[PDB]
DNA sequence: AAACTATGCATGCTCTACTGCTTCTGATCTAGTCGACT
């Protein structure tokens, strides 16, 4: 029961761009550590009748961090490629 | 004089080739991404 199969994307999206538009880092750090707080109450809520469960929050550190990504290899689609492809997918 | 038969013709139908026009498809040239090398 993997805890990012109940976080929408869209709060992490939200707490991303509450982030980059604070100008002082003790906001970012807030925002970042009342995400944290928020994921590990809803994780230790919810694993308690637990076996030592092996799930953490890299569903969420691999997307906040992908320069350190290493399992995936490369996309293949950069941003030429991705600009293309918005544009036949949309049908602009 | 009337009934049956004969030829004769026309037109629509079917097939096979023939030619020319239009559209689809297969072969041939380059941008980007990843990787190799010095």
């Amino acid at each position: 029961q993997t805890v990012a199969s109940h976080v929408p994307f869209a709060d992490l999206c939200s707490t991303l761009e509450r982030i980059q538009k604070s100008k002082g880092r003790a906001e970012k750090i807030r925002h970042f550590r009342e995400f944290l707080d928020s994921w590990r109450k809803f994780h230790d809520a919810l694993h308690k009748n637990h076996k030592d469960v092996t799930d953490s929050f890299y569903p969420a550190m691999r997307l906040i961090l992908p320069q350190l990504e290493r399992e995936r290899m490369a996309y293949g689609i950069k941003e030429t490629m991705l600009a293309k492809l918005y544009i036949e997918l949309l049908n602009l």
